[PDB]
């Protein structure tokens, strides 16, 4: 009923920082993916590869900070499940079983559980976007393929769609994590 609650707050505070970093990296990645990419000239292909490598660097940052946010939020939940348990040998089965003396942590925990889902969906969508950008890199090395620029256009569209999905998940996840922070601050 004491120390774990501070640790819980610190983890929620740090999770919200990670989430805000994720949103910034995803947004910057998308700025690189707006205009068309072309393979039919070596200079245009090089321009496109550079844009892709910039986007990829932002997506690695986003993925890392998503992985950190998930870990932090999970540890916070477990702090509460163990900390809130009446018997020192056992942990609570789920956050909604927390006693009403820990209402702040219980309210925060409910948000962290859904933020966890938001983070996992964002992570998956980022990996999808990466997959599309990897496909474009393959297509840029086959300029003689008929219709190669149509295939690039297809993959670029899907990359943006996947990334826009992640952006939406991160918006919600960040909102939940800041809500959780507010619950315990």
């Amino acid at each position: 009923a004491e120390a774990w609650r501070s640790r819980f707050r610190e983890r929620v505070v740090e999770a919200a920082e990670r989430w805000e970093s994720v949103g910034e990296s995803l947004a910057t990645a998308l700025t690189h993916l707006k205009s068309p990419m072309h393979a039919g000239d070596e200079e245009e292909a090089a321009a496109a590869r550079t844009r892709i490598q910039l986007a990829m660097g932002e997506l690695v940052d986003a993925s890392r900070n998503l992985a950190s946010a998930m870990s932090l939020m999970k540890v916070a939940e477990l702090l509460a499940l163990h900390g809130g348990s009446v018997n020192p040998s056992t942990h609570l089965g789920e956050i909604s079983l927390l006693g009403d003396q820990y209402l702040a942590e219980r309210n925060a925990g409910i948000k962290l559980l859904e933020a966890g889902k938001d983070a996992r969906k964002a992570y998956i969508s980022v990996d999808g976007c990466r997959g599309n950008l990897d496909a474009i890199l393959l297509l840029l090395d086959h300029p003689r393929v008929p219709c190669v620029d149509d295939f690039i256009e297809e993959e670029l569209f899907v990359a943006g769609d996947n990334l826009q999905g992640a952006i939406g998940n991160a918006k919600l996840g960040t909102e939940r994590a800041v809500g959780a922070r507010q619950d315990v601050s």
